[PDB]
């Protein structure tokens, strides 16, 4: 009825359910699976994603937000064997995932010819498929805002504006790029309530996140387990600050798990160091029954999970 | 044998006849062709492709080398199929196209791993076929010699150290990027007799390209009909001041022609501007006659089309 579901009728806000915003089935890059296709298993890939859903479905989780888009190797026709598999309710998106430059095809091409890319997925369809994109995701790191970057963003304004569609965004917590991704999206004419600053939660310095906040966006303290960005002890000691000090209606929270990833880093030598308890189920296990026990009523657990996700979708 | 071709038995290098030896059957991005396959056309893209080729074979063109590699689109069955349409022999390669970063694949990777995909095509196969690669490609332009562009050479060198394939480069002419190439190849213990480094045609100084020549590699007069780079009269200009001055033995020729590119920079409205008569068959039209109009014997064209590429594969 308004948000498009995978492999499924689309459904109202208000019946999304209990909400994970920012969770990946799998995550590879694109050149490298069709370059060197021995790298990859795709069995493995699906056995593992529909292991890790079921998991997140038994602690109650109704709707899963998957961020997958270009540069992380989004595929819908994986994602439609996972839901088939599972039954959870996943949201697609559309966007571009850089950190530097645009793919050469972007070269000579405006940022309207780019915003028509995501429009496509959006009213059109993913890949060739009717499954359509409900949101649009970008990102920025460590190089900071670059021009492509620039470009990126501007173009998810234009379509926002003609779909209605919320922002996800990939951020730096230590250099300001959330920040002027929200400025450049609100200078651009988006709703500052439709847009996720996304991996805040990869910080304590609690004064940067609630600016972003104040400015009337949501804030992604989203990648719960990755302990190489911030300890959980951390991140849970951030969350129930802001929470305390009335941020609860901005706060959203995930994990940014990645059921299967490429990436080096993620090699299983690294994970006990990097990530050991990283999961889809995390939260259950640790940051809820922690807030619970300090003084969190279920009400705010209700508005995290439930009621935002609405809000953002609405 | 020696050098192994798409959809052929290998040959030996003695019988390669008349190459070109950098051009390009398809170019595209990965990962824009993949999360956008509307933007494409697979059958126009092959007409283009084997009506292209059969044009080059009418003048006598035996053996086309195509640098197409990860990072330009690679696909090793659609030039399977322009093999079966033409009867070219093609030799394809392996390697890694980039300006600045790697695919976040290779973080956290070593030099070797990377390697290893390069031997794997060289010895394995391509993209899960029995075709082979018969050379390493590697490139560097604008940016310079980043961390992951001087990774990517060094995988090269171990590639050609291991299977003795040879090296094609890109470079930009104007950043010394060419010579440094070739400095950190040879320095890695690799016969500056198997490197061509590319795309030295679009420069008129000649000091420096006979400085690459003059450390014993082969010198890429390249991109024949890109004007935008440098118009056709001052490339004949320069390759015909280099043959007189003795180094037509280091001396190859060939346009960098792309049957179909997805680059904006490519759309057809740019071609009478950029390169009006941009093709496989300019140098035939063009250069060659004006070579022979200058007193440029039958022999000196043997030697940069047909001796120079079967040294570089021996
Ligand atoms: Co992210
Ligand atoms: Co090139
Ligand atoms: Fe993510
Ligand atoms: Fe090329």
């Amino acid at each position: 009825m308004r948000i498009p579901l995978v492999g499924k009728d689309s459904i109202e806000s208000k019946d999304i359910g209990f909400t994970l915003i920012h969770e990946h089935l799998r995550v590879f890059s694109e050149a490298v699976r069709q370059q060197w296709p021995h790298l990859y298993n795709e069995d493995e890939e699906l056995r593992n994603a529909v292991n890790e859903v079921k998991r997140a479905m038994q602690f109650g989780v109704k709707t899963i937000v998957d961020p997958t888009v270009m540069g992380l190797g989004r595929d819908i026709r994986f994602m439609e064997k996972v839901v088939k598999a599972t039954g959870i309710n996943l949201v697609a998106g559309t966007g571009i995932y850089i950190y530097i430059d645009l793919p050469f095809y972007f070269l000579n091409r405006s940022i309207d010819e780019i915003a028509d890319l995501f429009i496509h997925d959006i009213k059109e369809g993913i890949q060739g498929t009717l499954n359509k994109a409900g949101f649009v995701k970008i990102a920025a790191d460590e190089p900071g805002i670059t021009k492509d970057v620039e470009k990126v963003i501007r173009a998810a304004a234009i379509a926002n504006k003609e779909t209605k569609v919320p922002i996800i965004t990939h951020s730096n917590a230590h250099n300001n790029t959330g920040l002027e991704q929200q400025r450049i999206l609100t200078e651009e004419g988006v709703d500052p309530g439709k847009i996720l600053i996304g991996h805040l939660g990869d910080t304590d310095n609690i004064d940067y996140i609630k600016k972003i906040a104040d400015k009337g966006s949501f804030i992604g303290l989203d990648r719960y387990g990755l302990d190489l960005f911030l300890p959980v002890d951390k991140r849970n000691e951030t969350t129930l600050r802001l929470i305390k000090d009335g941020y609860s209606d901005k706060i959203m929270i995930s994990h940014d798990y990645a059921c299967t990833i490429d990436m080096g880093t993620a090699k299983p030598e690294y994970k006990p160091k990097l990530a050991p308890r990283w999961s889809t189920t995390l939260i259950f296990e640790d940051t809820i029954p922690f807030l619970k026990r300090n003084g969190v009523n279920e009400e705010v657990i209700a508005t995290i999970f439930k009621e935002n996700p609405k809000k953002f979708f609405s």
